[PDB]
DNA sequence: GCCGGTCGACGGGC
DNA sequence: GCCCGTCGACCGGC
């Protein structure tokens, strides 16, 4: 985390803006002005990638200069659209891809996403599914100390016509208890949490916690299946007699 | 149905109208209806103002929920405890892009919920309903022998892009309870909505709402139960040899 | 709050 | 095209 470090500073200059989706502009806008050099949207990114290595044509190419799987798996786009890209055919910001910010340095990934809220119902944080295959491959490639997933909650209060910060919240999700994460099945299999008060006291590394996390999903996978049961059949079951 | 009858004027209409999203397509159903059909159409937060401004003498949640005489149609169109409690002519409700339907069309005591769907040439197939939503309504139909109460029917309006403009090409009519409803494709991850294009939309079905209510309660049964199944193999299966 | 279902829009594999 | 995930935004019952 490039952020933790200066997460007293971004508090600071978030706390009191005014406007909830604009305040993550002020957070780009914050790093983008005091972390230039490895503050990225994750299209622009790709972008920068791809611009920098003229050679590299097409997907199968490019899909190999991210040197990683879990990262590949993350951070790039389709086949096409990877196939499609050129200088005159640049990606363009999509509310589909993984982060809202990448913050990246001396060969380490910070995904970042933004949360914004008033004072109510827990966003969408990841697929439980994309997440699972994510640990997946973090095992299958050993790739333990490549990346985190890191939020950052603007909580805002209304105010006329504005709206301003009140406070902000900052979490990393490899440092959550991942068993205490919900998973909303119906809602797109979205784990939701409210950042302000994700678990902050997993204890061991990231290997442990890919695993951890894989007991966790199996586990409500299972449990799922035997809720579609008691939800979806059964009740219904009446009616075809 | 109500536009059913006018539907070759909506298609009049609508074919060859640009607009400089694709979305503001639905903009102008609205106003032709609106237009035509003055008194019948609606918007589901204007037929909810409107019932209740025409009845201001009934007061607070569960005196309105009466105002619909009809479980059925209270599951499809109403707004719950607190908005329904909280609504007066100085807390009327506006348009959620949650409700039920984009349009309603109602007159002596029937209703008809339109979903208006816009769209290029080969495209994802749209939502349509949860799938659970329809399983209760199914349900709730039945309980109260509610066969001849509504109808959901679409409006697909399709276009091509030219130039910085999009031109309506043509346009859709199918109705959900015209459908064989084992035929519908269920996205259970997605919202559990059942994705069709309405274009495509097969409209052979014959025989009594009771019967397609307990056809697609059949459906949505054995769906559910083939999901739970695959998700042992999509979810569970991979994810084991990681166990330690 | 916690839980979890609903409508929209889109990607992206084959 | 079909299949079906992934991110948004949201409701509304306890
Ligand atoms: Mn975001």
């Amino acid at each position: 985390s490039f952020i933790k470090p200066i997460y007293q500073d971004i508090n600071s200059i978030l706390i009191g803006q005014k406007v909830g989706e604009p305040f993550e502009k002020l957070v780009y806008k914050f790093l983008k002005e005091n972390l230039s050099d490895l503050t990225f949207k994750q299209y622009e990114y790709l972008n920068d990638l791809f611009m920098k290595n003229p050679a590299i044509i097409g997907h199968e190419a490019r899909y190999k200069l991210f040197n990683s799987p879990t990262l590949l798996f993350l951070l790039s786009r389709g086949k096409a659209a990877t196939e499609n890209w050129s200088i005159e055919n640049l990606f363009e910001e999509k509310q589909n891809d993984t982060a809202d910010i990448l913050l990246v340095k001396d060969q380490f990934y910070e995904l970042l996403d933004v949360k914004t809220r008033n004072i109510a119902q827990a966003p969408a944080i990841i697929s439980a599914y994309k997440l699972a295959q994510t640990c997946a491959k973090m095992i299958d490639n050993k790739e333990f100390d490549l990346f985190d997933i890191n939020y950052l909650e603007v909580d805002w209060e209304l105010n006329g016509e504005d709206l301003v910060c009140v406070s902000t919240s900052f979490a990393e999700l490899f440092k959550s208890e991942p068993s205490e994460l919900y998973i909303n099945w119906a809602a797109a299999m979205q784990i939701q949490f409210h950042v302000r008060d994700l678990d902050q006291g997993f204890n061991g590394t990231r290997e442990e916690w890919a695993k951890s996390y894989l007991k966790h999903f199996v586990t409500q996978a299972e449990q799922r299946a035997i809720s579609m049961i008691d939800k979806f059949v059964k009740p219904f079951k009446k009616y075809i007699l």
